[PDB]
């Protein structure tokens, strides 16, 4: 009846991190219930194995690798989605939906890198790309500034503690994680992550001031979840689109005390529990307001997982049997399947049958055109150019695979998934991530082709055996790049 649409997008949540995807080590009852009430997808792909390019593509319907700078965004990047670029929020606006973006961003603010006046109004910001309401973290949790932005101004701005940010130069007189580990009363770094100190945890980049506007990590989930509930409640009488992007499970993991210290995988496990709690809070509010039946929830993750992403939180020591990538090789940053094959759940009780498990090959690039079909919007010519309408497959009304899926690795090496085949194009990249995480990249100077029917773990390179399959996969990348 113009259904509401909520995208719940986790950060760095792996295929294997949720209980309903097979781990013995963490209880995720709210997400398990959500899946039981709809579809659990086993073959959904993000477009990229890193945060910024993945989110760029799902919000614009354009592969990030078409646009210079989407894969190397500065710590204080300007807007990566420019106001001239058509977004999923613009699409919903044109169906007379109220639009909101709450939580994690990864996509820049203001005009050019470093030009944000944190003591004033930021512009361009999310209202310039179609979001009526926004309450976002200014930066991901391991970066500065550690403040929230509400519609283009700093939330709870403190004029007694004016804000300054630099990714190039420290502020004289401010402590740093490297110089002053005695001030890290909550959490110490592993690799890098040893610059500004906020809330007893060091960060990437330098900052001064903030005062009352500075976040506390243990309250981030509560804060963003509360804002998501308020957006739903204020819009209970009209169609809305909410893009709810959690901080969890991004580093630093430092969850609320109702969770912290309770899961034996350590703070990383507690962050999965906290994610599940946030999902439960959304589900409870839809039930309280009688919105459950006519609300489409799409829950997924921007990219695959990482154990040690910069903090001394014992993630590797305490993982035990828990495989964040599920059956897949690699992780965040990688060209291997754990980089882009992510959890994905759809619940929409009016239209989607309960208790389904579907292996349909699908890509997040298709959300904008698929949801345009749902809400009867014709996207203008040339806009969302890589997005295809697969609404029937996303709602389990069809089992038709996407003809192929394109995956972008951190080095911009592209891969193709087509039926059972996975092709990785050659690159000069290192076989391991070099800066801290011990993640296999799948970078190699020769063609790689894997039969995912024979093993979900990409171990046996069949490229030399099947030149005709390699040529078809390479021809797909030529065709995709030629649309530029
Ligand atoms: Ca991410
Ligand atoms: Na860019
Ligand atoms: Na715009």
């Amino acid at each position: 009846t113009k259904p509401n649409v909520i995208i719940i997008l986790a950060d760095d949540l792996g295929y294997g991190d949720l209980e309903c995807y097979g781990t013995t080590r963490v209880h995720t009852p709210n997400v398990n219930r959500l899946a039981s009430e709809g579809i659990r997808f086993t073959n959904v792909h993000a477009t990229a194995s890193t945060s910024t390019p993945s989110r760029y593509a799902l919000l614009t319907g354009e592969y990030a690798w078409r646009k210079k700078g989407t894969g190397v965004a500065a710590g204080n990047a300007g807007m990566i989605i420019r106001p001239e670029q058509y977004t999923i929020a613009d699409m919903f606006k044109s169906a007379d939906y109220t639009t909101g973006a709450i939580g994690k961003w990864h996509l820049g603010l203001g005009d050019k890198t470093g030009t944000q006046d944190w003591n004033g109004t930021i512009s361009p910001a999310l209202k310039d790309i179609g979001f009526d309401y926004s309450y976002i973290m200014a930066a991901t949790a391991d970066r500065v500034p550690c403040i929230y932005i509400e519609n283009g101004k700093v939330a709870d701005y403190d004029s007694t503690a004016p804000i300054e940010v630099s990714y190039q130069k420290p502020f004289e007189g401010e402590p740093t994680g490297r110089k002053n580990p005695e001030l890290l009363y909550n959490l110490k770094p592993s690799h890098g992550h040893d610059m500004a100190i906020v809330n007893g945890i060091s960060r990437i980049g330098y900052m001064k001031g903030g005062g009352k506007a500075l976040w506390k990590d243990e309250n981030i989930a509560d804060t963003i979840t509360s804002h998501a509930i308020r957006f739903i409640e204020e819009n209970k009488e009209r169609p809305f689109f909410l893009y709810f992007a959690t901080n969890d499970v991004h580093v630093p993991r430092f969850p609320h005390e109702r969770f912290r210290g309770k899961n034996p995988m350590g703070l990383r496990g507690d962050a999965i529990v906290q994610f599940d709690w946030s999902v439960g809070e959304i589900m409870k509010t839809l039930d309280r307001l009688g919105l459950t039946e006519n609300t489409l929830i799409i829950l997924s993750s921007d990219n695959g997982p990482v154990l040690d992403d910069g903090y001394d939180d014992k993630a590797v020591e305490l993982a035990g049997s828990h495989k964040p990538g599920g059956p897949f090789r690699g992780g965040k940053y990688s060209a291997f399947e754990a980089g882009t094959c992510v959890p994905a759940i759809v619940r929409y009780p009016a239209q989607v049958k309960k208790n389904q498990t579907l292996n349909t090959l699908l890509s997040q690039i298709d959300w904008i055109q698929s949801l345009a079909s749902l809400v009867n919007v014709t996207i203008p010519q040339s806009k969302a150019p890589d997005s295809q309408n697969h609404l029937d497959s996303w709602l389990g009304k069809s089992k038709k695979d996407r003809p192929w899926v394109i995956e972008e690795s951190n080095i911009l090496a592209l891969s193709v998934r087509k039926g059972k085949w996975k092709y990785i194009e050659p690159s000069n990249g290192s076989p391991m991530i070099t800066w801290g995480p011990k993640i296999e990249t799948g970078y190699a100077p020769y063609d790689q082709l894997f039969d995912m029917n024979k093993s979900e773990f990409e171990s046996e390179n069949l490229a030399p055996k099947y030149p005709a399959i390699v040529k078809e996969m390479k021809d797909i990348l030529v065709q995709e790049r030629a649309k530029g």
